[PDB]
């Protein structure tokens, strides 16, 4: 499940320990076969006794002893990467007296892929206008800022020894200011009804984000989390489109991505991001850049736009 580091032999520091019975739950966010995240308010949680609203990450009772697990792998991964700006935080968990709360931090406008397909009709590829400012219009200047923190939310978790296996504009989470947060949604979606997702095997895989080595040989590496970046950036700079466009995922499909079969760039994509997303997708894993190397070429396109 997690190729460099193994989470189980990661320790749980008792510090994020939170009580439940402070925890009042509301509506349910997301939810898969066997977890869910559930919108709640913690009392206590800031020193004053001000309340405050969290995303709660939990098993139904569904669930078996590998779902369990995989809950609490999470949380150690989680209390071991600590703090950072491009990625949803950890805020506190329950692992006493009853089953594991995972509590992390509410991202106000939701997943990056819906907030795209809801502002398609009111995007501007230019300049916003002083008064037309408060009907708050997506311009090019967020997609470039928006692929700038992903880049860099990215490289701190490789820096890290940890590969994500499931990067896409479904799994990034928008919050104020403009900022971005990489999650993973992970036992709390419901693949099985999701069309994004394929049965390949005994699994429901992501293959239209997948890299070849990841598809034919299960291989993931700091190198395949690149290719599944192009995949995200293709998603970006065409507002939320699903990729490879009219092609089902069948015998075709696999036959042309080995022999080297492309997208091309999509509609609102400037050219020099275009050309980080062939490099995102060479065959050759060691011809890929880095999420450090992207990091330098959009900091670069932004200081000269
Ligand atoms: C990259 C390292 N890493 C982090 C994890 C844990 C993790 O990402 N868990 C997670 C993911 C998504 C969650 O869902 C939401 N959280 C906050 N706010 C939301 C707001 C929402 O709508 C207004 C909403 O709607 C559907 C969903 C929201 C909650 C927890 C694993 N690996």
């Amino acid at each position: 499940n997690y190729s460099y580091i193994d989470p189980t032999q990661l320790p749980y520091d008792h510090k994020w320990e939170f009580p439940r019975n402070r925890l009042s739950f509301g509506k349910t966010l997301g939810a898969g076969a066997f977890g869910k995240v559930v919108e709640a308010t913690a009392q206590g949680l800031i020193k004053s006794d001000a309340a405050m609203t969290v995303a709660v990450k939990m098993l139904k009772p569904s669930a078996h002893s590998t779902e369990r697990e995989a809950l609490m792998s999470e949380l150690k991964v989680l209390s071991y990467l600590g703090n950072h700006e491009n990625i949803v935080n950890l805020l506190g968990a329950c692992t006493h007296g009853g089953p594991t709360l995972v509590i992390t931090e509410y991202c106000c406008y939701g997943d990056l892929l819906n907030f795209l397909r809801r502002k398609r009709d009111e995007f501007v590829p230019y300049k916003v206008a002083p008064e037309d400012l408060y009907k708050d219009f997506l311009t090019l200047e967020h997609l470039l800022s928006f692929s700038y923190q992903v880049a860099k939310g990215m490289a701190f978790l490789a820096s890290k020894n940890c590969i994500h296996r499931d990067l896409a504009a479904r799994n990034i989470l928008l919050t104020h200011g403009n900022i971005t947060k990489i999650c993973d949604f992970g036992l709390a979606r419901d693949i099985k009804n999701d069309s994004n997702y394929v049965d390949k095997g005994n699994a429901r895989l992501p293959v239209k984000w997948m890299a070849p080595e990841s598809i034919f040989n299960s291989v993931y590496t700091f190198e395949s989390d690149v290719w599944s970046y192009g995949i995200f950036l293709w998603e970006l700079f065409s507002l939320g489109s699903s990729p490879y466009p009219g092609m089902p995922v069948d015998s075709k499909f696999y036959k042309m991505i080995k022999e080297g079969f492309r997208m091309s760039s999509p509609e609102y994509a400037p050219a020099e991001m275009y050309d980080i997303m062939k490099t995102c997708w060479d065959a050759d894993p060691d011809k890929r850049p880095t999420f450090k190397q992207i990091v330098q070429d959009i900091e670069k396109q932004i200081s000269e736009s």
